[PDB]
């Protein structure tokens, strides 16, 4: 009835359409470096991409957009001292709340 | 930094995508019901759609006559979960062999052999 790795599969098929810019339908550029991604995937980590997609404002770090788009389709998320506070402003404005407590606890300790 | 829920919580998402007309860019009918998905995750799980919308070949038409099966198999690839019976198994089977799908495919022979 239920096969425990259909959704890793659906995700890491999603990654690789995106790492050939397959069926990818929104696009943007953040300081100079273009990103391609799918809109379905964004509105489905992000609820600030859900209302853009929905209905119908944009940061200026790339290097953290990067780890968080990277995030939304691999499930993984390196933070260090030195990214935290540039994916912290990403994922604040996108108001992911799994990327925003996953920092406070890497602030918060180091 | 490893999520482990991560991948299941985008595939609901994606599913309520579907349930309601968000985002999904691909439309057919069979048998007088209307069916919409995301080409991108048709293109995860069936091979038909796969050479459809990635590899950009000239496939042949779609081939699928049973509208309840076809919601299954749907309802498989954005849920996972798949209720096979011996009444429902030859026409998930006759939909997912069409599709190219061997992770059904293989659940109806198992069920057929009991």
């Amino acid at each position: 009835m239920d096969f425990p790795q259909h959704s890793q599969h659906v995700l890491e098929q999603l990654n690789q359409q995106r790492q050939l810019g397959l069926l990818c339908d929104c696009t943007f550029v953040v300081d100079g470096v273009h990103f391609k991604a799918h809109k379905a995937v964004l509105a489905a980590c992000s609820e600030y991409f859900k209302m853009l997609f929905v209905d119908q404002l944009d940061i200026s770090n790339a290097a953290g957009l990067g780890q968080v788009l990277e995030f939304m389709y691999t499930a993984k998320l390196s933070l260090s001292p030195e990214n935290v506070d540039d994916v912290l402003a990403v994922a604040t404005f996108l108001q992911m709340q799994d990327i925003i407590t996953a920092c406070h606890a890497l602030k918060s300790l180091a």
